[PDB]
Formats: structure tokens, C-alpha cells, sequence
């Protein structure tokens, strides 16, 4: 009796879960029996905002780059045919290269090392069976663990040939999160972001999803500040030096409202139409902001091939 809200399907069954070498170091929540994270409970709910020191800075620099090279790699097996899970095998394997733990691991009790969340998939889908489809757009999520911090990253792909709405609603949501980076520096308010945000999706006939927000991450995987991506939102709190949170905005072709399959995790959009997503971890400086998880060897994300 779960009503599916488009064509998508989970594809089961799941490759038992990966294990992670025990010599690679592991968060909090790794072995938690439920994977939830005695270090985001015990300052659950706090407003105030870590600035980072010097040696957080490098931690963080070091971790995010390390992610964006695991992207890489996801990145360049987006093609028809290959499965979800198959694309979260290259990633675990991958991160345990860079000697790091794959966050998403285990994270309330989370089976797998990334997220892949195709077409309607808004975030959070579960690597399955399923291959990849000529026409489909596929969002991989990478967050590594490293020496005690968490750096994230995702971009939306193309698998094959997509229609003119899918490269509208990739490019618009891209543009999204780049307006937002550029508008971060000390003294502008967090809330400031999602009217930016906004404003592009809104011009360009899509909706903004309000159910799942940017985070502080650093020691923590998820923390102060919450950064919703839509506008007039009440989110609390000035950018300083030393800030780093994530921007990730969740754009739809549809509207915003969302919806969780059982499996507890997959978010789709109730109306089964496309959303897309981009997303980086940013440190603020004096003057302006760090995109720790960028590209270092090309202008462009991957879809603009
Ligand atoms: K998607």
C-alpha cells in the first residue's frame, strides 16, 4: 500500500553493507547501533556557531578536497547501464583509498557510503539495483570523514541524452547555488540565502523544497547554522570569518512538497516530477568565502561537459 509518487521504483535486494577497514578512523555514530551521533546529540539544539581555528581550517581543507576527488570518480561512471550500487562500490572503495570514512555510512543507520537520488529523487535515495537510464538525471552525494571532520559535496549528472526540461532545471539549480556562494561573507545573514535562492528558481517556473536544509559541518556531521534555501525563512544568525556550513539547494520542476518511501530515507517529490541539486561546503573568511570543495582543475561541473 505505499502509493509511489512517479516511475521510480526501489530495486532490491541490497548488497549486504560494506565494511570499512578498522585501521581507516570512524565518527561517533559508525558504531552506534542505531548510527546516531553522540556528538550532534549532545549540542542538539544549540544556536551558537563554531569558528574554526587554524588547525579546523586544515582539517577541513583537507577532508573537503579529498571529497571533491571522490565526486570525480563518481562522476565519471554516469552512464546507461550502470547501477546505483555499483557507482556506491567505486565510491566506498574510493574514500577507504583517501583514508577516510564515508559519512553517510551507517548514519542513522544509513546502508550505504553515498546517496544517489535519480529524477524525482529529491535527496537521500539509496544506491540499489537499478541501472541507470538514457534520459535520467542522477544527484551523488559524497561526504567524507577525515582525522574528525566531515566535508560534502554533490552535483546533479545526465545519464546519456536528457530533454530541454532536465538541462533548464540542472542549470537553473546550479546558477541557484552559485548565487548564493557569491553572495557569502561576514555580517550577511543566513537568511539571506534563500531569497537569493528563490528568486532564480521562482523566475525560472521551479518550486524550492523547505523540508531539507543546508548545515554547519565540521566536527559534527550535521550543526548550527540550519540554512533553508527559500525565502522569508527564519533561520538565525550572521555569517563570520571562520563560518562553514553547506549550501545545497534542492530545486523541482513541480512543487516543493515532499514525501519519505519507507525505507525511511529516499525523499521524493510528491508530485513524481524532477528536482535537482547541487551542493558545497564553504568556510567564510574576512572577506569573503572558501569553496573547500571545488573543482581545482576545471572551471565547471560535470554536466557542462
Ligand atoms: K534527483
Amino acid at each position: 500500500p505505499y502509493r509511489y509518487t512517479g516511475k521510480l521504483r526501489p530495486h532490491y535486494p541490497l548488497m549486504p553493507t560494506r565494511p570499512v577497514p578498522s585501521y581507516i578512523q570512524r565518527p561517533d555514530y559508525a558504531d552506534h547501533p542505531l548510527g546516531m551521533s553522540e556528538s550532534e546529540q549532545a549540542l542538539k539544539g544549540t544556536s551558537q556557531i563554531k569558528l574554526l581555528s587554524s588547525e579546523d581550517i586544515e582539517g577541513m581543507r583537507l577532508v573537503c578536497r579529498l571529497a571533491r576527488e571522490v565526486l570525480d570518480v563518481a562522476a565519471g561512471m554516469i552512464k546507461p547501464g550502470v547501477t546505483t550500487e555499483e557507482i556506491d562500490h567505486a565510491v566506498h572503495l574510493a574514500c577507504i583509498a583517501r583514508n577516510c570514512y564515508p559519512s553517510p555510512l551507517n548514519y542513522y543507520n544509513f546502508p550505504k557510503s553515498c546517496c544517489t537520488s535519480v529524477n524525482e529523487v529529491i535527496c537521500h535515495g539509496i544506491p540499489d539495483r537499478r541501472p541507470l537510464q538514457e534520459g535520467d538525471i542522477v544527484n551523488v552525494d559524497i561526504t567524507l570523514y577525515r582525522n574528525g571532520y566531515h566535508g560534502d559535496l554533490n552535483e546533479t549528472f545526465f545519464v546519456g541524452e536528457v530533454d530541454d526540461g532536465a538541462r533548464k532545471l540542472v542549470q537553473t539549480t546550479y546558477e541557484c547555488l552559485m548565487q548564493a556562494i557569491d553572495a557569502v561573507k561576514p555580517g550577511v545573514r543566513y537568511r539571506e540565502l534563500g531569497n537569493i535562492i528563490q528568486k532564480h528558481a521562482q523566475a525560472n517556473g521551479f518550486s524550492v523544497v523547505r523540508s531539507y536544509c543546508g548545515h554547519g559541518i565540521h566536527k559534527l556531521f550535521h550543526t548550527a547554522p540550519n540554512v533553508p534555501h527559500y525565502a522569508k525563512n527564519k533561520a538565525v544568525g550572521v555569517m563570520k570569518s571562520g563560518h562553514v556550513f553547506t549550501i545545497e539547494p534542492m530545486i523541482c520542476e513541480g512543487g516543493w512538497q515532499d514525501e519519505t518511501w519507507p525505507d525511511g530515507w529516499t525523499a521524493v517529490t510528491r508530485d513524481g516530477k524532477r528536482s535537482a541539486q547541487f551542493e558545497h561546503t564553504l568556510l567564510v573568511t574576512d572577506t569573503g568565502c572558501e569553496i573547500l570543495t571545488r573543482r581545482l582543475d576545471s572551471a565547471r561541473p560535470h554536466f557542462m561537459s
